[PDB]
């Protein structure tokens, strides 16, 4: 089930992908709003052109008592379930850790406590998955970082990027002896809250120089008018295009030039009432990344009302038919 295939030809394969947002990263699947998960939507998923699906896992209150650190089955169970229903429609996966942040606390004070939890929870995540094929992935953390802290996001300190380090190198160990695939099975690893800023990643260090490990950056670019509801609502001018361009040659230049394979795992837009330059800035991003050999997966997290703050559904998951497919096509252009 593994291929003898570089990080970077199987990266440039996945291209695009889709996240399951606010869902198994929610408390409980349905806490957030969404629907009780079917591979019926994962199908129009499919159907529509995305080769991969990003299944964000937060596992904080399914985790029992210290030492043991024993995952509640069902809730494990339930994570399998879902990843089938994305590999059975012949896509790649990727789980993780996610809002995990209240036991990952990337502190030197804290350092041992929360390794010594990362260690027993992925032993049992990594082990239950242990004889997939290559077509799922281990992505080690979301987006690590000390919540609360002044530079939170804006890269963090020396001592968060240097923890966070640590955490990705007891992970990565921690996946390749579990057994089965393990031993092959690529991994993502994300330097403070997975930025893509340049001297924050000046500290990431690949664990073990491992050449299957794939950089995790996330990048909502432009901010303002990506994420920020009072940002502007207009993207397409000659310096919007150059900037994140000019932003994916640093990333391109810096990784994938010299052999290392880079993923963004999360990007995308609210909902401002500007489908036009919406559907413009998607396409932009996916021609991009994807001419750099850069995977991109838009993130969903099913909640649409157009206007607000946190709108990036693109799929309306309770009725099966997209809410904005113009802009599902827009990427699709735009990976060819």
């Amino acid at each position: 089930g593994m291929r003898d295939i570089s990080a970077i030809d199987l990266v440039k394969e996945i291209k695009i992908g889709w996240n399951l947002g606010n869902t198994l990263d929610a408390p409980t699947e349905t806490a957030w709003g969404n629907p009780r998960t079917t591979k019926a939507m994962i199908e129009k998923v499919r159907e529509m052109g995305f080769n991969a699906v990003r299944v964000p896992v937060t596992w904080d209150t399914h985790i029992g008592p210290a030492p043991d650190y024993k995952i509640d089955e069902a809730w494990l169970n339930r994570v399998e379930e879902v990843v089938n229903y994305v590999l059975d429609c012949g896509m790649y996966a990727i789980i993780n850790l996610h809002h995990d942040n209240t036991w990952i606390i990337p502190t030197y004070a804290n350092e041992q406590r929360s390794k010594e939890k990362l260690v027993k929870v992925w032993e049992q995540i990594a082990t239950r998955f242990k004889d997939y094929d290559d077509h799922l992935l281990f992505e080690t953390m979301n987006e690590p970082r000390e919540v609360g802290s002044p530079m939170e996001w804006m890269g963090g300190t020396y001592e968060n990027r240097d923890v966070i380090n640590r955490f990705n190198l007891a992970v990565v160990n921690t996946i390749r002896a579990s057994g089965g695939n393990n031993d092959k099975r690529f991994i993502l690893v994300p330097t403070n809250a997975a930025t893509g800023l340049d001297v924050a990643l000046n500290d990431l260090v690949i664990p073990n120089n491992d050449s299957r490990v794939i950089v995790s950056i996330h990048a909502y670019s432009p901010y303002f008018f990506a994420m920020d509801v009072n940002g502007t609502s207009y993207w397409g001018s000659d310096y919007d295009k150059a900037s994140l361009t000019s932003e994916l040659d640093a990333i391109y230049n810096r990784f994938v030039k010299n052999g290392r394979a880079v993923i963004i795992g999360e990007f995308g837009t609210i909902d401002k009432n500007n489908l036009s330059s919406r559907v413009a800035h998607a396409e932009h991003y996916a021609r991009e990344a994807v001419s750099r050999g850069i995977a991109v997966f838009w993130w969903d997290n099913g909640y649409y009302n157009p206007g607000d703050a946190e709108t990036y559904a693109l799929l309306n998951r309770k009725t099966l038919s997209w809410y904005y497919p113009e802009i599902v096509q827009a990427l699709m252009r735009g990976a060819g």
